[PDB]
């Protein structure tokens, strides 16, 4: 297939493109470098099947990109993704995961592009669900403005969808971790407890530590995003985890004994926007898809504390 | 209590305006007039009860203004309102839509409202439900990037209410009729029937005529507003309509009816982004507000066929 990435140079976008190169595609990366690193496509520079393009997905001319590329499909990854920014400049999260999305698909649906894979937030969409794990048939309840937008968002693809026919599907990850997170930023913990112990800096959880996410590997995330591109699951979410509950504390200690010396985090007041509880129920993605995610936690931890070793 | 309007020189908004001061409150005003119009303000010039403030809610300084105004309570008209506009100009449409009610939010938290009582979209959000009578209990499913941008306005809100506890509800009228709607406006059928039935000009309308509105009169809208914008029903949407279908050919005979003219409308093709049945399940605003509307089609078309003629 010819595809375009979305936030190509960010974690799971870099990611992405490495699978599609390796199935034999063609890809375009697509990025502004927001939060995206040069470095994570760096080993990319003299590969044949890979174009990047430099555009802020807010003010770009998308139309004349997607003229020129006619990807079949755009895997749409660009986006402000900490949740503590959206709550402290909601209008700036909205532009970029609204608008863009919004700029994105009126572009796509002039250009004879076949599927939108959108990235929701299976983490954060529902809020305080009535369950955990949480079905997708589970209502969404956004306590933040990204969770809002990435909610928003989904409508929006929908809503072109049944305008025009441009298909889409809504991928909605749990919490992803793995090689190439950023380990300098407030978001992505497991990168940033491994690049701190790594490094004998200190290292913090919020509020009293309790609070649980749902741990799921980046190559598995990538697997479904392959899946999910065929023709299968319009106007569809799937949530993509393990099901599975860490506690930040729990967390902390997996990554320490990874790393080796203390498992002594400071204690910090809580996060304003920051749910307490998240897990996934991951059927339909194994019905529909055939997918199910291969890393558990402790072999996730180990490859991603080797990473950041090198 | 002290009241903000945004969209408050549009059709609805400035009715609100209008009850809200009759009600002996303080109202401030805010348009940038990209639909609104200056006449439907100007009896207020003399009015010391009354503020009017020109500003575009996707640029102004809207923490600045709700410092210095204090609203209570935000009553929130302001939008980009017809559906073909938003399919012809999405980006726009979400900038005004929900970037705009964004914007409100952020300010309004910050600066001691009470409640944001958003503006929905009853007639469209709801897409194609299985349900007509539809309640608020059915999924939306919007099919226009203006349904979209209200279903997005209603999240954010609720986010900002889960946030920060800035109470909310949801206005969702079905289709709204009467006086001071624009009658060369792209939008509003009972308006653009009048002044072309008034004028002897030519009528039309889409597919075979038979796509169905309901039909709510402007007073009966600014009431709902009113009751809803009290401590109570927070976070949530309140269908408000008739809960009676009015087709399209129908509505134009009951226009036609009042004018006294000819009853023969041209038939032109379906427009995109519009759907072919529409009707709210009014039950849980007689419930929870004791709302009930009191105006029937045919007094509300005779009401507005009247106010045309006096211009
Ligand atoms: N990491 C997770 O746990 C997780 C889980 C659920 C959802 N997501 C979503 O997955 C996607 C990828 O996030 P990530 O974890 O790789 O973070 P990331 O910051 O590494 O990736 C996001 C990328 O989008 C780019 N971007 C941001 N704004 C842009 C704009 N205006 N124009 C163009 N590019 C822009 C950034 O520069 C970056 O390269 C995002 O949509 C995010 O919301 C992430
Ligand atoms: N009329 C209906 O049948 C109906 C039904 C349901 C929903 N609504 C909603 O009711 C509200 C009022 O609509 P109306 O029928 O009075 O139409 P209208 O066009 O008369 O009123 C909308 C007003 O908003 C103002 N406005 C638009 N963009 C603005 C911006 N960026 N900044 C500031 N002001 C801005 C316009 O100038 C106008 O005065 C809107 O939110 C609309 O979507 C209308
Ligand atoms: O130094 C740190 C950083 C984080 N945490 C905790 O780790 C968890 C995860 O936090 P973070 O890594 O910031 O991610 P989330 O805010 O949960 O959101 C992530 O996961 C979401 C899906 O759930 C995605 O949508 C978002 O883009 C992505 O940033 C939380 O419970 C935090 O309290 C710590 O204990 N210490
Ligand atoms: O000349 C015309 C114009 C319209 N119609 C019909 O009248 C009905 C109502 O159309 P409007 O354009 O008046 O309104 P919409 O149903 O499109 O309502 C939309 O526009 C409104 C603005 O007036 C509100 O914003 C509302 O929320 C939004 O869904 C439709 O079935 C349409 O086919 C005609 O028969 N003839």
């Amino acid at each position: 297939m010819r595809a375009l990435v979305t936030g190509a140079a960010g974690f799971i976008g870099s990611t992405l493109v490495d699978r599609l190169l390796a199935d034999g595609h063609s890809v375009v990366g697509l990025d502004n470098f927001a939060t995206g690193r040069a470095t994570n496509l760096e080993h990319l520079a003299d590969n044949s099947a890979h174009v990047f393009v430099e555009a802020d997905i807010v003010t770009a001319d998308l139309h004349a990109i997607l003229e020129q590329h006619r990807p079949e499909v755009v895997f749409h990854l660009a986006a402000q993704i900490d949740v503590r920014r959206s709550v402290a400049d909601p209008q700036f999260d909205a532009a970029v995961n609204v608008i863009g999305t919004v700029r994105l698909a009126e572009a796509a649906r002039q250009t004879g592009v076949r599927k939108i894979v959108h990235t929701s937030s299976g983490g954060s969409i529902y809020g305080t669900p009535p369950e955990y794990p949480t079905p997708e048939t589970a209502p969404t309840d956004p306590a933040s403005p990204y969770a809002a937008g990435k909610v928003a968002g989904e409508i929006y693809l929908n809503t072109f969808r049944h305008l025009y026919g441009l298909d889409c599907s809504h991928i909605a990850p749990a919490n992803v971790y793995g090689p190439r997170q950023d380990p300098h930023g407030e978001a992505g913990v497991v990168a940033i407890f491994a690049q701190a112990l790594l490094s004998g800096k200190p290292t913090r959880v919020f509020g009293d530590g309790t609070n649980t996410r749902d741990y799921v590997f980046v190559d598995d995330v990538v697997d479904a995003f392959v899946r999910v591109s065929a023709d299968v699951g319009g106007g569809l979410r799937f949530n993509i985890g393990t099901g599975k509950e860490t506690s930040d504390r729990q967390l902390h200690s997996a990554v320490a004994a990874a790393v080796g010396g203390p498992d002594d985090p400071e204690f910090h007041p809580p996060r304003l926007g920051d749910l307490k509880r998240s897990c996934l129920d991951i059927g339909l993605a194994e019905r529909v898809l055939g997918w199910r995610p291969q890393i558990e936690l402790a072999d996730g931890v180990r490859r991603t504390v080797e990473y950041f070793r090198h």
